[PDB]
């Protein structure tokens, strides 16, 4: 499909970098009993101290070099403390009497790390690696980690690694290199070894989602988004459909079309399909929230204490329910058919737009009364909720940036988790562990239901004085599921990184984890 | 006209029902002289006490049913009381071993009710109406009304008791059921009758209006309103005459015009015109507001300056029309009334007008448009214009103009600002008789001064001056230049908050006033 | 107490009305008698949505009967907490009143639905002179929602009037008709208690603040200690001095009236095996201090609702008095006063527990005093610390004003509270300490921050600050600031005292007997 | 701009000396406020850290 212009100088697709420089890095597992080599590049201790607070170092495994190992002794280790985060370089020659440079990094007094912890010492790690010419990465594992840690390790290590820069023109980074070789040393090495080209497809799908949604406005749009879709569908050979507006409304999407009524981009409905070769025992749709841009609408004179939307990052859902196909069509699972949607559109201001007041119908039948077009999020959710049921799927999973208000329940490290069903939220948890994506579960209060009675319509988009906007939300987007199992995350709080001022990525491992142990 | 759209699941006209469960009910009023009988459905008292505050129920009328009779003793019913808005039901067998339901509604204890009491017992009685299957209802009245009163009760329990489904498909109300038949007791009955096919007149110009305002903005557009015009006059035979931006654009309507520019619909000026046969003794233009929906226009970035915050911007048109059709099925004697309203969008887009604009009025005055959230007046100033231009003897325009009208006067009673003592005083007295509140409210021409323009003719707005509602009149006084003219306010009075639903306000006003003559003759 | 015609005391009624009303509870298998009063018949319609009315119970009365016949019933539906009841005469010739209450079309009622049915049978009673209600459950109720059927009855139909003297009846027979009615007579008499527990807290809620101060207030909790032996303390300002209370002596530096620390304690007679401290946020008056320039906003004045929901449910454990526990209700109760004295954004204060804390907002004055009553709590030498405080507005937009949430740092605890809250029918949900949040209250130069300067998760910052006045206990934290007030009803709930006294009896619940 | 660090000045230690050869110094940036420390031992066999900023 053809992008629309306005000026010649507008871009009309989305670049994306398939094969990023952590693809061009070469990793291999050792197993510790065979001893540490050195030569060449930065090799790195993990080394921890468990009881004593900021206890010394004491570097524990066997090194293949003379003179490296006399340099590591423990009376010349003892002066420094393995408080976590902490880093030092040491400079040395080796056996062939050759500069080498080694160091370690402090990993706390906790025995058993934590995400969180592990995650603080992949930075420290990526601080060395920055600013230092290197060509190959030697990491020691002197600390207890399971298979679990350890992808989690590799996949941070390589997320945060790569740098963005599809958009930089005169200000690339003109020092930064990439090591082209990475080396771990830990026990058990055959066991680990099945973790590294997993954890390198975790990575890129969850890069994959990052490059969507810090793709700019200018560059990212309906039409460009779902050429995008296309072109991943048939890089890993999935079925895909492209709804365009003439059959969206021969399903009736009032409240979808509604939403994209003032763009200069026409609606576009995103339907990629993984279907496994044997028996189907499982069958998934994935629903992601995908505003290319959200203007507000016409919600220029909102009453005070109107539901404020200051979260920019719309279409996050669509990007890790995309993030997950890449996931997906790369590892290929067996007995499950999954269906990936996105209801994407622009929410834009024009003399097209819709109002609010408007009453429009969905697709299920239900008329809806407007009383915010800011709220265009679960209006495109309600009707891509009915495309999903439609499909006869056993569980139907939206994730969205949906309400603000999520800030003030759970913050921006984890995510909220509503549903109709049990069994189907005690899933979503378990993948939230698994995948080292926190998620904790909140109550679908049908005592607010009440405040959704239209008096013209058969329901309220929004509420006009309840508060709990994720639950109302929530209450809303269960009028569009009848009699299948589904499960609504909220990631409004936890799509955007502040502090690094780029994305998370966050859904794609979570949504990967739960379709792979289903 | 053809109604534009974007997508093809855009409505293109606005769903109105002319024949109402309302239209069904066949009323009967009886003389309380002769007893009141008791046979079916439910049969409810209107009772009060004068002076003793609460104090108990006692029927007064004669019952021509044994069983009904001393179920009603005084001893039964001291357990309750007459507060305004109680309620009580009966069930008993009456002489013809038949299951009755009577009841009461307490009206209070003092003998003369208000507008706002009487609308508290009718809301009681709907209560009981409600989530009950009669088929037939019966008033008693126990308590004083003179016949305007009368008439007003039956409006109002005619309109709230309607029920507006028209945007329900799956949440339509299975148990709703609707009266066919309603009998009323009352003492001097045959002075009662004539108001009661009134009174449904009356209903329906009320839930018209109603049913415009509450029409959603994807169904009610400039195109789809004037249509429903059209069809309103084409039922009634009704002169009417549509004008198009063309056409405005000779008139020079260019306030009006600017309003609508960045409207996907384009500008309709509504002209319906009731004649009587006979002579023609009076000329009335009734001009209304007719903002089908209010964006703001370029108003995003406003000094830390007034707020619009009410959001039923063409109330006045629905009231207009809604008192077209009260006009054009009563067929009043002696008079000639112009239904007027310059209908438009005023939305945001390349094309929409913006603040610091300096635009031309018919009437050749030039405005620096200060605000374009201040839409209401500017679409008023080329109405007011056109009207004079139809050489009337009285124009008076209704319109939910300035928010401050809620800080003056509240949802209860509209204010009237004119440049005619004469005029006001006949909107006065209409408020009166048709019960629909309304206050005067004084044209301070000190505040004149604040309108200067230094580029322009005249400010569209004061940059200080808050008294907003007095300040809108200012500017409108600027476009009536020799004809009695009076303004009505309904800001704060067009919407029921509490029901979530528009109150119709003005359709049974301006029909009282239309009626001024006829009302105030020696025939009457 | 001092004054500045200022009243020395907070006014309570406990003889109410509600302690006159007569509960008899027959089985529904024997038919029902209408003779008297008010009958109510309890229906659903699980099939139809809004369906119609159909009574199921055989009543001993022809002309009653003819009137529950189904051809009648028919003309009225179920919708949940629609009503109606018609006046008649019976086969006596006497006068009597029946009707029903829509029950809706789901079998199983919430605690929320049975609210709305509670409150369309309270509309009638306010509404009827009445000497006798009858209600029939021809709906399914478990043994603890039929008691909250009768705690919220109770307590909806009680008004408070104390504060009126021009602006100024009530049934003496409850009747119920219930199937195997014999296993619900026990709760008859335990939801009497809970009920005047629950209005117990509302009437000191509901007191005005020129009433309620920390004199008065502590000297209520006295007054009730006295009437239920249990034993008490009231701690001033030179004890709290001595224990070094400096956050909770900080908040009240400014205030006419001066702290006053609650401590009730009730002791089993035989063994005691579970030792627990309930512990209410009890700011009397909240000015908000010297936060002129202010960003978190703190706009709910119901700041002693905690205080208020322990005290209540010192009523109902030393009424009930339940065995193998001792239980200590303590409350730091103080005002939050603007004046030339009161303490100021940028102190620095030493706690009891030797932390200093950085004041970042003198408008968060409730963690303050907390932190010092939890440091109390914990040398008491207890299993469990339960803290119940109007804490953070925020929890308006996480859970509303239904459920209130519960941190804390033991499963095991939380766990227990969540079973106390399906028991008392008091909705709660569990939400989480994120601990990735603790940097945000590192100092520059004290020892911890009271507040966060950028982080909007206020409720979990507020439990992460209270978890560092908790070294070694299981200790659990609700934030009712959602959930104390009833905005639609302007008047309080009442919220905690069920909860509280249904944890207290969680071993009872779960001991052998 | 952000040009690789090379040392001018004479250390009088050998074995540091050796540390700070273009060749391996060229391995970092003058980026302003960008540093690297590094342990080593001297010509007396006594632990230093040198480093640029
Ligand atoms: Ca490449
Ligand atoms: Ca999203
Ligand atoms: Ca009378
Ligand atoms: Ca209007
Ligand atoms: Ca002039
Ligand atoms: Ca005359
Ligand atoms: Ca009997
Ligand atoms: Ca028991
Ligand atoms: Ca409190
Ligand atoms: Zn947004
Ligand atoms: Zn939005
Ligand atoms: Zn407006
Ligand atoms: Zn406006
Ligand atoms: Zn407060
Ligand atoms: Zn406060």
């Amino acid at each position: 499909s053809e992008v629309p212009q306005v000026v010649s100088l507008d871009p009309t697709s989305i670049p994306i970098e398939y094969n990023t420089p952590i693809h061009d890095i070469k990793v291999q597992v050792y197993d510790i009993k065979g001893g540490c080599n050195v030569e060449e590049g930065l090799t790195i201790f993990l080394v921890n101290n468990p009881g004593k607070e900021n206890g010394p170092v004491k570097i524990s495994s066997k090194v293949n070099d003379k003179q490296v190992s006399e340099f590591l002794k423990d009376e010349n280790m003892e002066k420094f403390n393995v408080k976590l985060g902490t880093s030092k370089h040491f400079y040395m020659f080796n056996d062939n009497k050759n500069s080498v440079a080694v160091g370690y990094v402090g990993c706390g007094s906790v025995a058993d790390l934590s995400e969180a912890d592990m995650k603080r010492v992949v930075l420290s790690l990526v601080t060395m690696l920055h600013d230092n010419k290197l060509s190959k990465l030697t990491v020691v594992f002197e600390i207890n980690v399971d298979k679990n840690l350890f992808r989690f390790f590799l996949e941070t290590l390589f997320y945060e690694y790569m740098t963005d820069e599809r958009f930089k023109s005169t200000d690339k980074n003109v020092n930064m290199e990439y090591i082209k070789h990475l080396g771990v040393y830990i026990n058990n090495a055959d066991t680990y070894k099945e973790e590294v080209e997993k954890a390198r497809v975790y990575y890129f799908g969850t890069y994959y989602a990052s490059q969507l949604i810090a793709a700019p406005s200018n560059y990212c749009n309906p039409v460009s988004l779902s050429n995008a879709a296309v072109e991943l569908a048939q890089k890993l050979n999935l079925e895909y459909k492209i709804l365009g507006v003439k059959e969206l409304e021969e399903l009736k999407m009032g409240a979808y079309l509604s939403v994209g009524k003032g763009s200069m981009y026409p609606n576009k409905f995103i339907h990629l399909t993984y279907k496994s070769k044997g028996d189907v025992k499982k069958k998934i749709a994935l629903v992601g929230k995908g505003i290319t841009f959200d203007s507000g609408g016409y919600n220029l004179k909102a009453a005070p204490g109107s539901m404020i939307d200051l979260m920019k990052f719309d279409m996050s859902g669509c990007a890790a329910v995309l993030g997950c196909a890449y996931c997906v069509g790369t590892l290929k699972p067996e007995n499950v058919e999954i269906h990936f949607l996105s209801a994407v559109c622009e929410n834009m201001v024009s003399k097209n737009s819709y109002r609010p007041g408007d009453i429009i119908t969905a697709s299920n039948g239900k008329t809806i009364e407007v009383g915010n077009t800011d709220a265009e999020g679960r209006l495109t959710l309600a009707d891509a909720l009915v495309y999903a049921e439609k499909l006869g799927v056993d569980y139907i999973v939206d994730i969205a940036t949906l309400t603000g208000a999520m800030l003030y329940s759970l913050g921006t490290s984890y995510a909220g988790v509503f549903g109709n069903n049990e069994e189907l939220i005690n899933k979503i948890l378990q993948s939230s562990k698994t995948s080292n994506e926190p998620v904790w579960w909140l109550p679908i209060i049908n005592e607010y239901r009440a405040t959704l009675n239209s008096k013209y319509a058969d329901i309220n988009q929004i509420s006009s004085s309840v508060k709990a906007s994720s639950i109302v939300a929530s209450l809303f987007l269960k009028e569009f599921v009848q009699n299948t199992a589904w499960a609504h995350i909220d990631i409004a709080g936890v799509s955007w990184n502040f502090k690094a001022r780029k994305p998370k990525g966050f859904g794609v491992r979570l949504l990967t984890e739960f379709v792979l142990n289903d």
